[PDB]
């Protein structure tokens, strides 16, 4: 079922350089996308679902309310702690959750939902996972913890998956220890990766190698897939004019068919995609 | 091209070198990586590489544009010649991609061999050969090592006065000497690269320490002006500084490039590399 | 009289500190060890220690001579207080030996809690408490860090002018400020200690790099001379210099000493420490 | 297997080292000289050589006497094996003549490659292999350089302990350890060889600086007496010390010679060497 790295962690990984240091200066765009991954992640793990009233249809996807379906611990603190919050509140919309957890809306009687030390906790988790090691750099006025990458294969595998969907003619996802051949919702997870990393604005980081025609094609293909998968139900009949991942429609159809009765959750991820494009 | 005797990596190395007990000078990742940006700039000023001339590039960052070999004849500088080797038989790669490989900043299993090794060693060898440094044996307990004290302090001074001329004089008016003749191609660019290289290596402050603090603070930020001005292409030579320092840079640069016509494809590389120096804090 | 706001440790450190991106300045064993030297010079001038007045000592290198606690009430400087507490209750030890222990350069396991942990950061907290440094948070991708940029650039300018007056100047004439008033006891000694600790810590050079080399060369040379002169007790205040730099040093130091009597058992400690700064090339 | 893990030259060189990193001594020509002295003391102890047993010898100083190779098999070390190389394939020479030759001090056209080269650096490798040093790559501004700080610090504390045992404490109770077990033969001749070697080499003072003025003078005095006493032969093991340090030395040396008997032609060599050590000052 569930892969080793969460989406938040793959997105974080997306902003780092292969050896030491970083590519993206830390902005609140990335910090907002990560809250998005959290919500996507909750839906994937069958813990939340779009609130089941047909009256939601009069509203945008991202304006639609979410329902805690299962409040049992998940393992992941960031996930668990937002879950906690959800279990104790009226059904709120996707957009509202993302705001509150970002500290981007202001609410008095909500004090407070804003998630704290996300960056740092994601990093600690990433050490425990063994993706990052810890190095103690020595500065002029203090010592400092530092987390350069330990396993390069991890970042490389993510890169290839992403490219598999957005440069290569036929998407063929590769697998490994962190992301096995048997993870449920495999294609949606990687789509979710691209859509997250687009709105965190860290997606272009994996594209800097490529020749110019291919970097263009990847970005447009990316916004193409954002257009499709931020409406519900998905438009799986619309064919790509580009020469890129021409079999995604087929491969998704085969995936949702073999995970039936999950529609009430796929719709939340779509709302989240909607928020990523609006950002 | 009129090439001066010292390469930029050499020039940047001397910026980071103490007068006495030079091996005790401060070495780190920053100054290391800057040196590789120098290689690239140097390559460009010798007409060996240029930006791959495809207008699609205009939609991407300077430091992310592909470069190509246009002359591969050996330069007679091992560090430059070695990198030409690698460039000459690879498909064209981006500016910041080259800097990364040559540094070993990237985990490409097929290009583990692109990292230049013993850059300091060779750079000091060349400085010894050029008569800037001497060699002398230094004695402690369990071993003797070769140290390289400075043989000609006038070499480095003539560099420092160049930096200063851009960074504290109302008007730059640079001075020449045997290593850096008034006859040299791109004297001003070569200087600004020196300054941008230094800033990236974090050795630019080294030469400013004696100045009264505001003349000093004006210099750092004039440099920062310079780096923003010249890490975009074409250069915006119409923005005048509000700082009273090298007021005449623009006038003088425009003249420089109104001669040596038709090297836009190569000036553009320099500006890409200047972009890398800017983001080196990351 | 009284003592200046900044300690010599704090002064040594500022000489090693860059204007922008200070956390990137060069840190190392040398600066670390020198700071221990400064601690003990500091206690000497504060009338807290002196050498043990046993005539036998005259047979041994200054850096090998035993020193004893004179009085041991808090100074307010946590780093001085802490080391004085160790000293307060132990057999008299030699100068170089204390410096070794307070650095943890010496392995003898019976004295492991003698090493002063957290010098850098405590000397930073000191400097912030002092006006000298602000503290603002800078964001890196993966974490945040407290940064300490210079609030009073004038403080470190004045330090640097004192070095220059001694070392670049036909006649040393010292400028004073609120950190270091004219009232300061042993103001010249304090200045020479600074130059010496700085030379040992290998940060003296960075104060001189903008000048013409004849002037830089001359200044390092004078600096060595000053070490030679003062790494012996009593001080050879009679050697004329032939470099034409701080030509008036002997006269003013003499005058400083006469005007401040019966501190030889303290002055001597300083000669010791100066000896140790001389030998630091051996770390 | 009854030889200790470290040779006397390794311990003499070790004495020149600061506890963690760096040196207390400049490398010079007398430390260099003593080391060759040690080689010879080392070889006598391992029963590889002895003074040649001619009557004529008595009419000469100990260091002016000749020595003969008894057994010349390997010892595992590079510096002991090499000198045996030259010693085995050559006519009997005086012990001081040997020290002179190996160190490059006298000149000799018919024996010109007898100077042991890279002694300093070859001794360091052995120390590394013995795990007394590690090797640590350092970056200066123009090159990389391998440096050898201390790895096992306790080795060197145990040495400082022995030396302080016979030079400082009223009674002497040598402490044993991994590197220098209680069952190593000639435990004390070796300890003195050590304090003598150092004295000559001039690194002895380096383990004393830690102590009271009086205790420091006494230590040196004691070393000089031991030097005086053990550079004659047979040793006057009945001269008594008027300075209350290491008072049971004689008694303890006695039990040592008694316990390992019929080695007199080897001790004589080490006495000879002690004489070369006292005559460099």
């Amino acid at each position: 079922n569930i892969p080793t790295l969460t989406l938040m962690e793959e997105v974080l990984l997306m902003g780092l350089r292969d050896r030491e240091g970083y590519l993206s200066f830390w902005n609140d765009s990335i910090s907002y996308a990560l809250r998005g991954c959290i919500i996507i992640e909750l839906a994937l793990r069958g813990k939340i679902r779009i609130l089941d009233d047909s009256a939601r249809k009069r509203f945008d996807l991202s304006e639609r309310l979410i329902e805690v379906i299962d409040s049992s611990k998940t393992g992941e603190v960031l996930l668990d702690e937002t879950l906690q919050l959800m279990k104790n509140d009226e059904p709120l919309s996707i957009s509202n959750w993302i705001d509150l957890l970002s500290g981007e809306t202001w609410n008095l009687l909500k004090i407070n939902y804003q998630l704290k030390q996300v960056r740092e906790r994601l990093a600690k988790g990433l050490v425990d996972k063994g993706v990052l090691r810890t190095e103690m750099k020595n500065f002029f006025l203090f010592d400092m913890a530092t987390h350069p990458i330990a396993d390069a294969s991890c970042k490389e595998a993510i890169k290839r998956r992403v490219l598999s969907v957005l440069v290569s003619r036929n998407m063929e996802l590769s697998y490994n220890e962190y992301f096995p051949e048997t993870t449920s919702f495999k294609i949606i997870r990687t789509l979710a990766l691209i859509c997250g990393s687009y709105g965190a604005n860290v997606l272009e980081n994996v594209l800097t190698t490529l020749e110019y025609e291919k970097r263009d094609k990847a970005i447009s293909r990316a916004e193409e897939i954002m257009a499709q998968f931020s409406q519900y139900p998905f438009d799986l009949e619309k064919e790509t004019e580009l020469g890129v991942s021409v079999n995604l429609n087929k491969e998704v159809k085969e995936e949702i068919e073999n995970n039936p009765g999950h529609d009430l959750q796929l719709e939340v991820i779509a709302g989240v995609f909607e928020v990523f494009s609006r950002m």
